[PDB]
């Protein structure tokens, strides 16, 4: 123990201090629930949540199917003392795991300091607690006392693997969006986790194992705490701000509900989907909310419902909001300290950064959707530790995230049935009109495609440059060094003491926050197409797990369920389809492993594209890129038109005529005229940086996302090939009569392992290629439209400033040539584009 300085057993008796039956805010009445206080301001309740929502009482699968990639239902889970005990030890262990990291130590500390604001009075000269931020703690003698708290962890409602962060609302105030904060209830379970597919970590790991991987539940809990942090500090982005997707095209998703907050909280490339304009909008919005809080602290003449003094309570909120105070005692919001605190909560505390600290395998995007659900047990030390998670040191599970590999570490992951059917939410893609060849494509296997309305700019808007024009210091890049800098400003003692309040009504009446009405997206929309598609080519490579598979080179594999499509050569099919005599089986399998490697490790080298040095030719026939077909045709297609060929949809990238600067002059004041010129020149630098950041934003959301899904499909295609080949080989083995056992002695697992190495080796090359395309399209097809407008702008500012200096040669006299040289040198050179200035992540940065 360390963060949880207590080693609870569920059955331990009640004491009314850290083990007690409690009453939480509720729509009407609830019977007390036995709860545990694991740490100051933080409680845990080992019950399924049938309390927080009056609508969520039943624990069964709902009548309406629910449009999520993964879900799980079992009304029996968490109803025994034994399960409750294990939940309590599970949640505890995850807290300790989060606390062992520098990042987690800060976040948990931030959480404890983030006391919800005392803004419950209708009289604005008083500080009063808001009741729904408290709970009632039953005593052994039957009586109760009320207590403030910041965080409650409760078991999930009906859908066992829907982890979410809920809190109670107010009649007039928006507590999670006004700076105040409110006590957060996290529905969470440490007894289940998600299965997902990797594609992005093989470069740093050639030896990565075969199938699905398991999310470390410490990441899942951290993510939720990050949400909780935002709402505790009342700076959460309105849930009405969401990423709207286009849905009408055949390759697009039928729908997706991602919020700004969800993407902000993940971090990584996803956070950069949110354009600067809205980012400045949100920061400025919460700045003002903090300002209002300071005012209210200055208005306060009294405090009700506690024995703590006004002075102590004013000090608590000064400490939370990092307010400064005069010697007279006036509280204020310093713009510098705010920006630091808001960045810490907003951009330092992200899911992507925790993964850096946990050293686990994890999704690199929110758009990498969960695929499976697993039963887990993280309590035994031999399963999962505070220090390594599943990947225990000095064990087979230490390297290549093996302990997270669902196949190698099968003792630890039991697959459960996904209650969301594979083709429950889908589009129907058909090719030829009386006869049709139709395939269902899972909603979440389709393309992202954000709508144009999510991206805004004021690049067209003009400006006046004065000697008083604000120059903003360049944004300090989010990195492990910045996090280190913030870690050193923490002082890990002096958490706000558990002050006693007067008792509330024994039933705390509260409603959860609105949660906006969101209509189900349409389902099973049919599409009639003339040409096969990426999805068709992919489906053709699958077979049924009547048993004898055969490989072939055309999509009529979509016709026979016993023929499977391969993008491998005609030579390879002859060999793998060839019926093989027993005395020659081993030599056959060995040669097939070499052939498989030769087919998958193909790399064409070029100097004809620029920003693209390698080309993997088989991506052409593997996913039907451009439709044209043929490997040597694909290299030719790529060389002719560049990276665009890979995209399913071409983004629009319209940069308007950039707003020009009008300069103000100051007759006979040399110094202020000098400042106007400098402020104009540094404002051009800002303008360049702004167009670059805007283009990058667009590129990440509309382009790089397409490539991200294209590597997933490439890993699928490869996996499909290895399965077809294995099936074929195993069928061949199974035809021999007992000349198998003593003589052949064939290990299908060693084969499966060899093929997995090839797939790994191939994906290294595929990642290199797809990154190059991605960056290439940015550099050649998007950035040039930015630079063009910026060039026109420099020429305008050049003329303005050389005229301005001439018209003020009377005022400037001392140094007109100096300033004339400064303008000529600054504006005759483009500000060069550095990608590391605009992405914090490391992939696509090597390139």
């Amino acid at each position: 123990m360390e963060f949880v300085n207590k080693q609870f057993n569920y059955k331990d008796p009640v004491n009314g201090v850290d083990i007690a039956y409690i009453k939480i805010p509720n729509a009407g009445q609830m019977q007390p629930v036995k709860a545990f206080k694991i740490h100051n301001k933080i409680w845990v309740i080992p019950e399924r949540d049938t309390f927080t929502n009056p609508e969520e009482g039943d624990l069964n699968p709902p009548p309406e199917a629910k449009q999520v990639p993964v879900s799980y239902y079992d009304s029996t889970y968490l109803s025994t003392d034994n399960e409750k005990d294990n939940y309590l030890k599970g949640v505890t262990k995850l807290f300790e795991r989060i606390y062992s990291t520098d990042l987690g130590r800060m976040l948990l500390t931030s959480i404890v300091r983030g006391i919800p604001f005392w803004g419950g009075s209708t009289i604005d000269t008083e500080l009063k607690v808001i009741d729904t931020n408290c709970i009632n703690v039953i005593q052994p003698d039957g009586s109760y006392r009320s207590e403030e708290l910041n965080l409650v962890i409760i078991g999930p409602s009906a859908d066992i693997i829907q982890f979410e962060c809920k809190s109670f609302g107010h009649e007039v105030l928006n507590l999670t969006r006004n700076g105040y904060g409110s006590t957060q209830y996290i529905r969470f379970s440490p007894d289940f986790t998600f299965g997902f597919e990797e594609s992005l970590e093989v470069d740093t790991n050639p030896l990565l194992g075969a199938g699905k991987f398991a999310t470390d539940p410490a990441v899942t809990l951290a993510h939720q705490l990050i949400y909780a942090g935002h709402r505790l500090y009342g700076i959460a982005i309105n849930p009405n701000r969401v990423f709207k997707v286009n849905t009408n095209a055949y390759y697009e998703m039928s729908g997706l509900e991602v919020s700004f907050e969800e993407l902000r909280t993940f971090g990584g490339h996803d956070a950069k989907f949110i354009d600067s304009l809205q980012e400045n909008e949100f920061r400025l919005y919460y700045y003002n909310k903090f300002k209002d809080i300071a005012s209210t602290l200055n208005k306060a003449k009294s405090i009700v419902g506690t024995t703590a003094s006004l002075q102590y309570m004013k000090n608590v909120f000064k400490e939370k909001y990092l307010l400064s105070e005069d010697t007279s005692g006036k509280f204020s919001v310093d713009k510098l300290k705010f920006d630091k605190l808001y960045k810490m909560l907003t951009e330092i505390y992200t899911e992507d950064n925790f993964v850096k600290f946990f050293k686990v395998l994890n999704r690199k995007t929110y758009l990498n959707f969960d695929k499976a659900v697993f039963k887990i047990n993280i309590v035994p030390k031999v399963n999962y530790t505070i220090y390594d998670g599943f990947n225990l040191r000095n064990t087979n599970l230490a390297a290549n995230f093996n302990g997270q590999n669902t196949e190698i570490n099968n003792m630890n992951f039991t697959k459960l049935k996904n209650f969301t059917g594979l083709f429950e939410f889908y589009k129907l893609l058909c090719v030829d009109g009386g006869s049709l060849q139709c395939i269902k494509v899972n909603n979440w296997d389709l393309f992202f495609s954000p709508s144009e309305d999510n991206f805004t700019n004021d690049l067209n808007k003009g400006e006046e440059i004065t000697s008083d024009t604000n120059i903003e210091a360049a944004e300090e890049n989010i990195s492990l060094d910045l996090i280190q800098q913030y870690y050193l400003t923490f002082n890990f003692d002096n958490e706000p003491e558990n002050i006693s309040i007067e008792n509330l009504s024994s039933d705390i009446i509260g409603q959860l926050e609105l949660m906006p009405n969101i209509e189900r997206f349409p389902n099973g929309k049919k599409y009639e197409l003339d040409k096969y598609t990426m999805f068709h080519y992919l489906r053709a490579q699958e077979f049924e797990h009547s048993r004898i598979a055969l490989t072939n080179s055309v999509n009529e594999a979509l016709l026979n369920p016993s023929r499977v499509y391969t993008f491998f050569s005609s030579d390879y099919v002859k060999k793998v389809n060839k019926a093989t005599e027993a005395a020659m089986f081993l030599g056959w399998v060995e040669q097939l492993v070499y052939d498989f490697t030769d087919e998958t490790s193909e790399v064409s080298t070029t100097d004809k594209i620029a920003d693209i040095t390698i080309i993997i030719p088989y991506i052409g026939p593997a996913l039907n890129i451009g439709n044209m077909l043929y490997k040597d045709d694909f290299v030719g297609a790529l060389i002719f038109s560049g990276a665009v060929i890979l995209l399913e949809f071409i983004p629009e990238i319209a940069i308007p005529v950039l707003g020009t600067f009008a300069l103000v002059s100051y007759i006979a004041n040399k110094v202020l005229t000098v400042q106007t010129i400098d402020n104009a020149l540094s404002k051009r630098n800002e303008k360049w940086d702004e167009v670059y950041k805007y283009i990058v934003t667009n590129w990440l959301a509309k382009v790089n996302t397409q490539i991200d899904l294209i590597r997933k499909k490439m890993k699928e295609a490869l996996e499909n090939q290895a399965e077809a080949t294995k099936a074929i080989i195993n069928y061949q083995y199974n035809q021999y009569t007992e000349e198998e056992k003593n003589n052949i002695n064939f290990n299908i697992d060693d084969l499966s392992s060899k093929l997995n190495e090839s797939i790994n080796k191939a994906m290294i090359n595929i990642n290199k290629f797809l990154n190059q395309c991605s960056v290439s399209y940015l550099m050649n097809s998007m950035i040039p439209y930015g630079v063009k407008r910026l060039e026109d702008f420099d020429a305008s500012l050049k003329d303005a400033l050389l005229k301005y200096i001439y018209d003020n040669r009377g005022t400037l006299i001392g140094q007109v040539d100096r300033l004339k040289d400064k303008v000529n040198n600054t504006l005759s050179t483009d500000i060069p584009f550095q990608l590391s200035k605009y992405v914090d992540n490391q992939r696509l940065l090597s390139t």
